[PDB]
RNA sequence: AUGUUUUU
């Protein structure tokens, strides 16, 4: 008896097993009131139920388990979590929690938790002796996470590319900065692709804020891994709710010495919806952007650190630039001086038709020695001062014209020299 | 008896009834009365009268069925509707009502409800079980929705212009960037008419919010569909109330799987109405636009979406540029980095009396491949390759002289090669 | 109202 189990089942199956228990015409009634009105008959006959979900602690002392099927939303389904077991056991928001769960009696909403069985997909004894994600000593990106693909695929240009302009390593802290209409998309689903293929360890985060949700449910059916995302049709509340929670799971996943990667599309929509629900201070800087709020989205991007004593958080942001709000440019570039890696993609190269338009004159990444040997950092300084003479739509079409001869990078740069 | 038939009547008619029903001089009275004091007179008699509308619940819980002759404004002719049939029925905004009506009693001044016969040109047993729109899952633009008439006219060139530029699908929220004075209004009745023309069965709907009466007059008997207006001489609550109106139908016509078509012509003049009826913040951003301002406007751009379960919506704003207004640069900006589509037109092509003025190198369409052949995409990929370098207006002049010696856009592909 | 917008 686990919720996921049940929430999984189609409607169909959910609806002959209420009508076999006995109960109410279930066709006219909700999959969640179906869900509820099962377990709440299987509990009726004395025999247990479990459930689990994300710990999300409130002001005044409980929580709720928030489940990641709705991308953290508030459900009737959710499991009530007593402060007293809170203080009892030092949770916090973030932590996963599995455990015993029952129905809700006669004046109560929400099913209340018995007994923790597991606590962040680990035992209670090596939780309660952790250290915070504060503590943690940061840094540089020391592990390689290689983009190749290898299997000659045509579509694994742009991961060629990507290598040979930013290597991405564990713990990096980029931005994807682009105009609108540039083949983000695209990119965003390629590298989602080459993580997913190429290093399936590591946990994959995709958060989609205030996005088109024919978008967001193309995204859930083509990355293998978890989607979090929030439509535009929800207020920026949800959207803080949606990222606080992301980033809390994130750091409590880190101090277990897991590899957590997000890849945001959105920190321009999130600096934009955090500008909004900050009460007014009678202080406006210029383009509309409040004093106080880049703070919160500067601790967001922040937050993603190197570990030395284990794990690693990546956050792969794409920033909105030439959207003619100047808004958006003044947050762009404040955050500018931030992301230790800059993806630049050029709307000129775009509108000629040419995949992968990126911007191979100002990409690059700071440390790039300690991702790679001697000979690459070599031969990829030879093909830059070869390429950092032409114009850019001509660097590119060498580019793609040269890397389509051949399968791998190195047969290339040994043809070159 | 039904209400529309009695208001498509003329007024000579409906004053010689009225004089043979035998009362007050109908000469000196209006329409509405007329048909008003008629419809009283016939239900003194015992017989029934019928009505329809589109429903308009108020904050209170009651509703009035407005007409769609009026653009949806408050009339006296509106038939109330009870909040205990709304709760017994789950009435929303929007839904199509047509049932027996009743003369008001002393005492009221609006028509009653007493049984609903047809709810949203369906029964109301397909619509008590059904999805929300909400709930049904996006998709990109699948079925192409050509805009090439076939008919050899010389205004076919425009369709023929926009087909090569950027084809059309079911679902796609695309936006017309255009400066004033450029060519606006004769494209959008060429594409109402084209659609009217290949398309007969999608239902087509025309919104001009704070246009001129000439305009409105013109555009609503020139197009083959329904048009709803809003001139400027109405304030921006009425402009509100009528997008929110034709939103909510367009969304409850979707859930019936109904292919609705959206061309909006104010798009930037529904934003200013929106940052004129919220109230003030105290907090003003670059060009006069309010944090809170452009909220509703990005929800009512994002509503459309294309649904896999059927039917779709398509939404196509025309942004204004150029005005010297910096609310509008920032206000139909902001929206650049929102939608799917852009199809520029260029006022210095305009000039020159070259009719269309469309900017080729600047439109575009992502996700083109899923609406034309591989070999339609070839042909379109090497036209754009050949037009790119030449100038806008000698590639227009080319386009011109290339489309005016052949019918149809494959003989032009055939000779090209 | 200052900042924002004006504004480069
Ligand atoms: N690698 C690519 N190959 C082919 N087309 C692409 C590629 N990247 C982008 N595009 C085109 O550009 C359009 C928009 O790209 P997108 O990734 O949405 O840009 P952004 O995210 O910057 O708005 C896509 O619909 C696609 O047609
Ligand atoms: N396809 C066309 N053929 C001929 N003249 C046109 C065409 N499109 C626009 N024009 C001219 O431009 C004028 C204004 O066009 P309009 O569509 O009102 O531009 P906008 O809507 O951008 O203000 C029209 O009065 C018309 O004379
Ligand atoms: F319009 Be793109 F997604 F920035
Ligand atoms: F003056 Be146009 F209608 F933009
Ligand atoms: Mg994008
Ligand atoms: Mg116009």
């Amino acid at each position: 008896m686990n919720l996921t189990e049940l929430k999984n089942t189609p409607v169909s199956e959910l609806i002959t097993l209420g009508e076999n228990m006995g109960l109410e015409n279930l066709a006219r009634m909700r999959k969640q009131d179906i869900i509820f009105a099962i377990l709440k008959q299987h509990a009726k006959s004395g025999e247990d139920i479990f459930g689990d979900g994300v710990l999300e602690i409130l002001q005044d002392g409980f929580g709720f388990l928030r489940s990641a099927d709705s991308s953290y939303l508030a459900g009737p389904d959710d499991i009530y979590v007593s402060p007293s077991q809170i203080r009892r056991f030092n949770l916090r928001t973030g932590d996963t929690i599995s455990g015993k769960i029952r129905p809700p009696k006669e004046g109560e909403r929400y099913f209340a938790l018995l007994k923790v069985n597991e606590v962040n997909f680990d035992k209670p004894e090596n939780a309660r002796n952790k250290i915070l994600f504060e503590n943690l000593t940061p840094l540089h990106a020391n592990s390689r996470l290689r983009m190749e693909r290898g299997n000659g695929s045509t579509e694994d240009l742009t991961a060629r590319v990507l290598d040979l302009a930013s290597p991405i390593g564990r713990g990096q802290r980029g931005l994807i900065v682009a105009p609108p209409k540039a083949g983000k998309t695209m990119l965003l689903q390629n590298i989602a692709q080459s993580i997913a293929y190429n290093h399936p360890d590591c946990v994959l985060m995709v958060l989609l804020i205030d996005e088109r949700p024919e978008e967001v449910t193309e995204m859930q059916r083509l990355v293998k891994g978890e989607v979090v995302a929030s439509t535009f049709d929800e207020p920026a509340s949800r959207h803080v709710q949606v990222a606080e929670m992301v980033i809390e799971k994130a750091k409590r996943l880190v101090e277990h010495k897991k590899d957590v990667i997000i890849l945001l599309d959105s920190i321009t929509r999130l600096a934009r919806a955090y500008n909004t629900v900050v009460p007014a201070s009678g202080k406006v800087l210029t383009g509309g952007v409040d004093a106080n709020a880049l703070h919160r989205p500067k601790r967001f991007f922040g937050a993603a650190r190197n570990v030395e004593e284990g794990g690693s958080l990546t956050i792969i942001a794409t920033a909105l630039i030439d959207t003619g709000s100047k808004m958006d440019e003044v947050i762009y570039e404040e955050f500018k001086g931030t992301g230790n890696m800059e993806l630049h993609l050029s709307r000129k190269i775009a509108e000629k038709r040419v995949f992968p338009a990126i911007d191979y004159n100002r990409s690059g990444t700071r440390k790039e020695e300690l991702l790679t040997t001697q000979e690459e950092l070599q031969k990829m300084w030879i093909l830059r001062k070869i390429i950092h003479p032409m114009g850019e739509i001509d660097a590119m079409e060498f580019l793609i014209n040269k890397l389509a001869m051949t399968k791998t990078n190195d047969d290339f740069f040994e043809m070159m020299k």
